């Protein structure tokens, strides 16, 4: 399984979606989750992401390890997404910023 991690949230600009063979994107307000059991490790995602919070599992950082049962997690209860659509507003001005897990909107 590829990982969403902090800097999609309050970004979320679901260029990620569109080149997704599997339709495993799900969608909250503000972040997008990858479910694991959906999956195929393709890596298309990855460069798609201005962001660049898409990681393999296996790669993954240390400080955002909670992200991997996070995505597991909400990927049951969000609906799934599978087109691109705006980035939220001031995305621009959130891309970057850290510890964005405490803005995330369930
Ligand atoms: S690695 Fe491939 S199958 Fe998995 S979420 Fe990304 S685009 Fe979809
Ligand atoms: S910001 Fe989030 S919505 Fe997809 S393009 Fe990047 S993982």
């Amino acid at each position: 399984a590829f990982v969403v991690t902090d800097n999609c949230i309050k970004c979320k600009y679901t260029d990620c979606v569109e080149v997704c063979p599997v339709d495993c994107f799900y969608e909250g307000p503000n972040f997008l989750v990858i479910h694991p059991d959906e999956c195929i490790d393709c890596a298309l995602c990855e460069p798609e992401c201005a962001a660049q919070a898409i990681f393999s599992e296996d790669e993954v950082p240390e400080d955002m390890q909670e992200f991997i049962q996070l995505n597991a997690e909400l990927a049951e209860v969000w609906p799934n997404i599978t087109e691109k659509k705006d980035p939220l507003p001031d995305a621009e001005d959130w891309d970057g910023v850290k510890g964005k897990l405490q803005h995330l909107e369930r």
